[PDB]
């Protein structure tokens, strides 16, 4: 029969306001012999009708995929609320429901570090600089490498490792050329996240 | 029915001058009607007998997971020379081959960049010492924080990424108390890579 | 009957891969009456075929001189693995066997000291500088004076002489006429050597 996944809202989405949030319901592998796939939508056990179901979508193994959307508020994704999705199709044998919420685990402020390039490094054309991002938790943010507050050129970011004190870290390497570096730019690695004041926050760097 | 895959020596067993670096083919999803997998190993298509086929594996889908390793040389592999994989099975319509040399792609010397703490940083009692190492290709790579020329060990190493100049980077997270940046330690980091000289290289960190 | 002499192969092609190292097997007083040697080649005991016999040549002794050379893996010579040449003649009793490997004894790594020249030199057409190499075990290494890593133009390099470390030091005479010193060059001599990470130093010098 079919599988139904839940997908959470863009961190943004959730933490600026003039953006709106929404979760994703999505039903694969639904037969063709009965295609239609109900849904209906709950915030925290309450059935809500701002939720919508986008068309079904034919897969690779000749079954069909139907999503549904949700929209969610600010409120209730950040505090965590829990958005349910039902999901109803012929070739399921019960309902099909899931649950989905702020992703789980304790609020925790980013530490934003600006790690400077090697000074070995201006010898080569290119400098890298490296945003460090620790002790943020959950992994919903947003990671900002910029000059003094407007976003930068060039960053290749580095998965959300765990770092050595069990957050999530990531490099965003803000890789520049040597001039930029050289010349005492003040670069800023912003970062957004429910956890910091503003959600927002914004280290700074240059050379030093 | 089965598939072969077959798979490069580690990076440091190409790279480190001590080590001796070998080709490894897996075939997986052989069948239990016909387990019987023959692997031929050829070096720049010449066929060789020092290379060797490692037991047949019974996978959980009642196939069996048939491998055979092919021992290279430092010279040979890095020069490029070609190990070929021949395996054939009766649940195969075909033997399939598979080559494999090093990592196809125009080399590059890597710049091994003990990069220093963040300023932003000082705040915490541990700091960051990222081994950049960018630059460098392939991805066949040793990453190596050092002082003095020799090892540190509390670097974690981010994947191979891509760099901006289109080669691959990495950073080396080296983590340490913050008094070691601040007193000005002769940190290094060495990368150990083919195109290097002596394919090996340290770079220094000092605040 | 005919005499075996084997030779290691030059440190720096141990040192670097993209350089091929290899030993050298010679044979000296073959007799005419038999010319033909044959050559054997094992690495630790295995046989391998990727040595070769170079053509036999007639000593000032009325003898021929048979020299056969194998190529050494980095690993291997490195590592110190063994090369051992076998040597067949009818001019011998018994076969010869010559075994080498990486030149005998503890790696030391090299310390590296670039002195300068006496103050009452500069009254001189031209000055010496003094790369001491001490510290350094085996004798397999690559000294190389320099200006900042470059290698330079006038180095009488001084033996490899026994040191007050039990070393061998050798100086390298970088003689640079006065102008050069003077000016405050950053001349940098380097070393070579399995000890030294990257098997590789470089030290500097200038007037100070």
């Amino acid at each position: 029969g079919p599988s139904v996944f839940l997908f959470p809202p863009k961190p943004k989405d959730t933490l600026m306001i003039s953006r709106t949030p929404e979760v994703t319901c999505v039903v694969v592998d639904v037969s063709h012999e009965d295609p239609e796939v109900q849904f209906k939508w709950y915030v925290d056990g309450v059935e809500v009708h701002n939720a919508k179901t986008k068309p079904r979508e034919e897969q690779f193994n000749s079954t069909f995929r139907v999503v549904s959307v949700l929209t969610v508020l600010h409120q209730d994704w950040l505090n965590g609320k829990e958005y349910k999705c039902k999901v109803s199709n012929k070739a399921l044998p019960a309902p099909i429901e899931k649950t989905i919420s702020k992703t789980k685990g304790q609020p925790r402020e980013p530490q934003v570090y600006t790690l400077p390039p090697s000074r070995e490094e201006m010898t080569k054309n290119q400098v890298s600089l490296t945003c460090l991002v620790k002790g943020f938790y959950p992994s919903d943010i947003a990671v900002e490498w910029e000059s003094s507050g407007q976003p930068e050129n060039n960053y290749n970011t580095t998965p959300p490792m765990l770092d050595s004190d069990g957050s999530f870290f990531l490099y965003s390497k803000l890789t520049v050329d040597k001039s930029r570096w050289q010349q005492g730019n003040i670069f800023s690695c912003s970062v957004m996240h429910e956890a910091l004041h503003n959600r927002f926050t914004q280290k700074s760097l240059s050379l030093s």
